[PDB]
């Protein structure tokens, strides 16, 4: 395990700031209540041997999801039974990550950018776009 | 037929100016020797009523394939026998297409960004990226 190498690794907490996110939620075709609002949400991300974990937690919802990546490679995880996708890649300094849904026909675009010890995340579904900030702890 | 309303409508034509366009040729698994180089490129952008029509043409080829969409709408045109599926969408002022190839298990970005009187396309897969500039004819 290492935690330092890429201005994107660390351990992110969501703050106040965040713009268009319900309508990402429900663009989704996921319910509001669930998935939408404003909710602690932590972001950790490490590295280990030839990979990344990206832990994304909302403890709120109890909710939890770790991925591993290699960069510039596709993986594959679940939520619920429904199949996801991904491939995380670096762009521009920009860790992005290419987020497919085919049994819901979704394509979502992240994309994760520094600036000192904040992050400013960017999810974007067909033409509407979310942002939320982070910052570290 | 209109051809004014969007930066990106217009008739485009290919330039000497083209950026690690093989690359990106080699990493989609095509023959550099037929799909490569620089050869003069036509990207005519219309809009017909409640539909675009996008005109691609290389003449050196032969190539000429008319793709008709709608913003935000998914279309299909085709590849040898087998199926690819497009959706482009507007990014503000540019606009973007999102690429399947299903038999080959790839997904392609084309971006298109208009400077001038120039229009500078982006082709992106995974982690290579080419770009091309045109010119209004
Ligand atoms: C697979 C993309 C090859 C198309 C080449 C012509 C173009 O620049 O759009
Ligand atoms: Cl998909
Ligand atoms: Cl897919
Ligand atoms: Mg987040
Ligand atoms: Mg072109
Ligand atoms: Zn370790
Ligand atoms: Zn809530
Ligand atoms: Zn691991
Ligand atoms: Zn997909
Ligand atoms: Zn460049
Ligand atoms: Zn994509």
């Amino acid at each position: 395990s290492e935690w330092t190498g890429k201005s994107w690794m660390g351990k992110w907490e969501s703050t106040d700031r965040i713009e268009n996110f319900d309508a990402f939620i429900s663009a989704l075709g996921l319910p509001l209540e669930q998935y939408g609002g404003n909710h602690k949400t932590f972001h950790k991300i490490w590295k280990e041997g030839d990979h990344y974990h990206h832990q994304i937690s909302v403890p709120d919802k109890n909710y939890k999801n770790d991925v591993n990546f290699k960069l510039n490679e596709e993986g594959t995880t679940q939520h619920n039974n429904t199949e996801i996708k991904y491939k995380y890649t670096e762009d521009g300094g920009n860790l992005k990550a290419e987020v497919h849904v085919p049994s819901r026909n979704k394509v979502i675009h992240d994309e994760y950018k520094v600036n000192g010890d904040e992050l400013e995340k960017t999810y974007k579904v067909g033409d509407v776009t979310a942002k939320r900030w982070y910052k570290k702890s």
